[PDB]
């Protein structure tokens, strides 16, 4: 059974998605323990500030091509394919770092989603805004699953 | 009919109220329109950064005083008074601004519930980390009204 | 038109946009005149940028830049017209809009050649001045009181 | 007056000045409140500046500078009102503008002065705070939809 | 007198004060010149801050801060008289201290009414202010060979 | 104990913590060295910071500091032991932790006594310490696998 | 010419002057490529700088600056001229060095006249800019071979 | 060849490139010395931080990059030569342009291989290093007196 | 060997172990992966600094630095190995470790040597670069959980 | 005494001599006050630093630091006493002088002793720390109205 | 005398007066001694910096500056001695105030020279120089408890 | 000569070193003037900044320096000549690298010496300075074609 996303409706998903990555990132980073806790408490800030550029970007991107962003909590919740959930039993650095990996990941593919859709749409200035944003987030994947002890794409 | 509120349960309410500003500061900026966009959505950018700060400090003083962030966008439109709508209607600059100013005294009024409360319960850093904060809320009050042309507390 | 006469072209088109940017800087009057005339005081230097890019970009590829006011006049199709009966800040700000739209549309079209003539680096070039000039264009037309493409 | 004098007067007027921009931007009310409250706040700053320069070359040319706020207001030929009665944004501009035509006529009259008396360097520095006056005139005019000696 | 009140004394004091920190830097004379006109320079500064702070603390408050020369001699209790026969150094040091100290003091008034009032911030504000006064009082007192209370 | 017992009694105290700090950052062994150490030398900076503001904040209220290592040693309540047999990273961070909570509480005690005596000042110097201290105590807690207060 | 019409001539003078540092900057081939490229971009800001500076004036005066390309090639005495047949460094040399001559005893009649009219601010200003360009013949003779008035 | 192939290729080539750029800097002689040795110390770090992030970029697509001189000799189309018979600056420079040429049009192989295997990432980083490459080509034959596609 | 046989020597050695700096930086796989991998940036940038100034001190001395990458590998003394087989952080840093300690003797060697034969300025170089690689041999042994010298 | 002795026991001196800087910069009253409270600030920094290095270096040659207090007082040489009557500017400096010739003394011995040892890299450390004592005495000499030496 | 002559004699004078300075800031001594050095650094860049803008303003106008010892000591009215007997602090003041002196009054007869020559650059350049000549002499006759034409 | 007399030769030569280099960037003509200029700029703050901690390290060991133009002219070993007939670069250059190479080989003199005497700082310091000299005399003596000892 079928649907249909333009650049906007894409653009849009991604203001969702980053709004809720942010979170995670802030989650993970406020309730992180174990021998890694300093320096990946200032890398969870470090992408805190990132993903909240991107997500800025985004919607300023959507805003410059005649589009609506969402701007408030309960849009971003209904839109976003990104995962969230209350920190209640806890977890292990490893077991913080595969959920901000598996999110990546996510970014990443819907990303590639993004600049194959807006490529065939002629939209070159989202493209290359995407792919920009792709070039640092296959980084802090090669990164975060070295930390895990696994290839980038493993 | 009653409830009680602690210096945990003020604390995480905010990282809530924060949460829906700080994401209502950016509907402001994205939305707005008029002779008053260079300087106000500048001036967006600028609240948006301080108010995340401060909810960042709000949280990770949480933790310091033994406390569990609420850290999903669902624990934070479940928890906070602070009230957000899509934008659906186009507003005016004032109507924008409005709504801003009547969030800063709803966050500074909550502050100064929160002010005495940490007071009678002997928490003297979250207490002075909250006047701070108040402290430059009503700046922003002073300032924001006059640029509506109203006296700070009209 | 080749890579070589689009680049060429837009030389003289930033040339004379950074001259009407000044004279907007010059004669905006009203209210908004210090943040205005502040932002078009950015807009002149990144414009200004853009143009001295575009020109050593023809440079890198074979080509001889417009290096003379007769013939960026001779050239451009941003028009310019002397400051004589007052303009309001928004009739201004028209003018700005309209040639800042004028940009975006050749530069789309510039895009579009380059990718043909497979010149990867003048197109990311080209792509990477349309976001600037898109961003503006939203901003711009939000001061007037609009959308971006309305 | 001589040059001594005359110093003397502008360190009286700029105690004035920097009074009044401060009640200016403190009592600044619509909408160019922010960028309006931070350029008083860049005058406060620079004419006070203007002011210590003015005193303390004042004292290196064997002056003795008025120091008090009853001998600034027993000297100064700038005026000061309390802020009474509401002001809009283009009365208090108003206000500044006049303020700042004040100085820059007087400044005017320093520098003959000065050149006549033959000092160069009282001479070369109001010459150069009358050249920042002249800019801030032509700015605040046109934020007030004005030419700048109109 | 309410917060208010006090916050609006404090403008007229810190106006007097500042005043009176330039007196002292342009007069001075002594082995000690380089330096402690760098000091004067540096107060002046830190209570123009104060000074602007408070004003802008009564504004938002719901305050009318004093705005002119005339206003500032009329309420404030600091002293000012003009420099006419030669001071010391000390003397001048004094003077300096004299007027931190009555400061502090007045601070100390202000906490205190803040306090009652339950106008943390104001309170925070003064706290504030009197940290760095104390510190002044120390460094000056010790300048003048003196222990910072005696 | 008054305020400057207190606080002399603190600059005693954080005189041993920084050269404890030291030994922890000159020692230590294992994966987290790196971070560890350079998050040692902040803390010996930090805590040096506070020492001198706590002297200095005693020297301005009429106290007199305790300026020898001898003093130091005879008045801290902070325990030292020279570095002998190995310990591991999480002894050393425990030892710390430990001298952190230790400073906290006591610290609180001063905040109380200070609100007491009032001493606005000093009170509100504790009270941005004790903040610090309480980060420091959650991280270094995080670093250890614990919650902050367990 | 009055002073409006010779700083009017200048804006036109150093927008053409500015198209032909670019023209020489990128142009230029030779062994002193990197060291002069450079050096044509820092010329192009100074002297777009002195322009906007120059065109601000006017404003300040009363005056109404040409604004427009079409304007800049009616009024202005700096010639330029299309590059078509290869230069030598040197020849792009002589034509800067012949065009700073040129700007410098322009602007010599326009400190005369500046003088002659009791215009201070701009007299100081035009000298300002000569100082600059008198450096410049200095130095770009030098590279030359010649003296800076041979 | 594919991507990871590709990329391998450029880290063995811009290590014998940033070596080679040493060699440059390091064996020149005559009148350019000062300006050509900083421009090959700029070279060096650039070129080096282009390999870097080649390098990276492999990784970060699941290749395993070169990691040793063995490898790099091995792999790299890139020529070295020791430095035994004395080169003119301009023979250093045409062994600079061969290279940079060289690098460009892999590049330009790299770009529409990664635009086939739909590596938008890797592409995007190409076209940049690309871009730089071909403005380093315009300057350094500018420097031969050379056209840059001559 | 002479003091240029010396420095040639460590041209090579180094050039070898920047490239193993950026094969433990890049192939790195575990907990210590972030603060490890920018250690290794940080020791890439140092080592590749000693090498340039290594190879200009000789080029100073009259010596001629080797310049190509088959001439590092024909003879440096520190060995590089592909990276095939994983590796942990703690064998990675133990080869880090060893061709510290290696370049540690060497330099040793080169500083009596350097002595020996009155190049004093060389000897300076060589101890100062010595200071550094037995503070990294402190620092990474403790990460070992071992003694420096153990 | 070895090189590890010598350092170990610097590491002690050190110590008690950041914590007699402090003494001299708090208990300090006097004309002199603000330019030498300063430089007491400096000192303890700039001597807290070397400490630092001393323990490190220490460390770095295979050597157990002292990292107590009672350790420090246990084995320096440099001598400290409570301040209980007051002393004069010149009486402290003279205290600060005679402290700082002891270290430059006994570094001398370390200078001696490490190049008996043949550790080079602790001897340019200690004659790097000399020289900056030696300008100290200079200074601080010639502030007592004496020679260096004298 | 002509311009030309006149500022040769100044590179005289302010060559003879720069060494001046570093005798003062070498030989001094005394309680001020901190301040004064430091002071004696700053006026030698000064100086420096005003001596090398003359000699480069003589080359602007066709001139050839001294550039010699002997030359500087055949021309200049800058007296200088060995220092021999030990100076008061005072003593050395003196002779920097009476050499400031020296050269403002020089220098007043160059801006009148000048002026009449109709050189505006050298004119305006004099007067600058003049100006910070003039706010020394307040400060360092302020020094010497003296009023500035004292 | 011993350690004074040696470091007081070198006050005088350093002062007629750095007359010269600014004789050599004031005179120097041709196409390498700008970057050569730019050289002679950093030669004279790099020499006089060696210069004044020759002279300052002469004070701490007791000495007495030159610090009269006589003093330097009679005592100094480097040579001077006034600018008479035109010099070509290349024997501008010439002239600076025989004075470098007179500085390089007096100061391993006084290395030598200072080694003698057991001056260690000294000895340090003068190393330091013929490091940089060392380096100097490769770079100048490169731009002249030649080998660095050649």
């Amino acid at each position: 059974t079928i649907n249909s996303v333009d650049t906007k409706e894409f653009l849009n998903h991604q203001v969702a998605n980053l709004n809720v990555f942010t979170v995670k990132i802030h989650q993970i980073g406020w309730y992180m323990r174990g021998h890694n806790f300093f320096t990946l408490h200032e890398k969870m800030d470090d992408l805190y500030s990132e993903f909240g550029e991107q997500m800025d970007e985004v919607a300023e991107r959507l805003l410059a091509i005649g589009g609506s962003p969402f701007s408030t909590l309960k849009e971003f919740l209904e839109n976003a394919s990104v995962e969230e959930a209350p920190y209640t039993k806890p977890k292990t650095m490893d077991q913080l770092m595969e959920d901000l990996v598996g999110t990546l990941e996510l970014l990443r593919d819907e990303y590639k989603q993004g600049i194959e859709l807006t490529d065939k749409e002629g939209d070159d200035v989202t493209n290359d805004m995407l792919i920009a944003f792709k070039a640092s987030i296959d980084k802090h994947i090669w990164m975060f699953k070295a930390f895990l002890g696994k290839a980038p794409l493993e």
